[PDB]
């Protein structure tokens, strides 16, 4: 089984022209032998340099966020502007946005709905916090966030949705997630889809692992039955991201 | 009296490549005979096109927002990245950000503090809502927001600060601000500075009018003793912004 993997680089709020251009040069020089989709999410500022400079055909570029429509939202970027600029991929509802920037399950679901409508391929992020994990509410929690999103789509739309699982309870808390844990959460998501949506959609759905991934652990994680790739944080600003790509064969 | 005026275009969350490039062509062709500083605040996405394409030496480009430092803030842009990209001007604490995006007087003051430190010229926005205006709390309100900002600076820093007054109570409420009202609020700000900070700083401080400005009302507003220019919303995406510039002679 297993659909086409995705290796997504999330740069977050990092980067300089010099540093980003060297990393891009690196990517452009990298031989990618299997069928993987590679995704580079840069700051809005860096989207133009990235777009001009990144030439390897296995890479696409993405935005890390947007609001649904244009207008009187000083400092924001809307979906129309991105589309006009030629960006078709977007990350939405990342935990850092849910924690710091006010995004609720319904705001994230609305964004997802809008992007999909405008024809974006969407990487949609879910996951439970330490408190949730501790009280045994992983299933509930994850399932509630996925259902919020699913309430606003139609079966054909799932075609342009990728799910990232974020083990937020393992992110800066001192807890460590293991590949078996990663696989349980992914299998739990996968089943829910097959049931509510359809085994068809379910078998073709990509579920990315959005916890701590590096060149050392990447391969083992990938070896998990329900892991279709990664949404990579810090290792994605380093030459080791190449290794993470290679781990998807 | 009167220092050098500023005519700032705030594009907010608008723009397309085609539309923005035609407007830029327009600006590049415009004869500006007096000493004015013109500022164009585009979405982060459009900063690179703007930077390449805008050539008139009386224009600078600005960002509409940022956070103080780089890191794990998916979807945000920090001050370091902007500076690296060559952007030295920034708008901070716009009412739309205060209303929708959670920005308090202290968050805005912290951003202002950070920008200034990194050497930005800062357009800092203040103003009272309809409720505040109605209960006669204009002075209090405005003075409280300006003091929050002032708590974090030093006298030399004021050198790189521009104050925009936003009559938020006149923004989409059905209320209309008149040039006398604009002038009262500006004079009230100006006095406070002369007192707390120094008549020196006060005489050289630019206070922009951030309400509804167009080619028709621009000139009358400018004619006010304490109005040093405008932070223009919707008319700034139109050919009439040229007229608003001309009104500053």
């Amino acid at each position: 089984s297993k659909p086409q993997p995705i290796a997504a680089a999330n740069w977050k709020c990092n980067g300089s022209q010099q540093s980003l251009s060297e990393l891009i040069d690196l990517f452009n020089s990298t031989s990618i032998n299997h069928d993987v989709q590679c995704v580079v999410a840069s700051t809005f500022v860096h989207l133009a340099m990235t777009k001009e400079r990144l030439s390897h055909p296995k890479f696409v570029i993405a935005a890390q966020n947007a609001i649904a429509k244009s207008g009187a939202f000083t400092g924001e970027v809307s979906l129309p502007i991105l589309k006009d600029f030629g960006v078709n991929w977007i990350v939405l509802g990342h935990s850092e946005r849910r924690a710091y920037y006010g995004e609720t399950n319904e705001i994230v679901a609305d964004k997802v709905a809008a992007a999909v409508a405008s024809g974006f391929m969407v990487i949609a992020c879910i996951g439970e916090t330490l408190q949730e994990r501790e009280s045994g509410r992983t299933a509930v929690v994850v399932l509630t966030q996925i259902a919020a999103i699913a309430k606003k789509l139609k079966k054909a739309d799932w075609a342009k949705v990728v799910i990232a699982y974020e083990p937020v309870w393992a992110i800066g808390t001192g807890k460590v997630a293991t590949p078996q844990q990663a696989q349980e959460a992914h299998a739990l998501i996968r089943s829910w889809v097959s049931s509510k949506i359809g085994a068809d959609v379910r078998g073709e759905l990509r579920i990315l692992y959005g916890g701590s991934v590096n060149g050392k652990n990447a391969r083992t994680l990938y070896q998990q039955r329900d892991v279709n790739g990664f949404l990579v944080g810090g290792a994605s600003l380093k030459p080791e991201f190449v290794d993470i790509i290679k781990a998807t064969q």
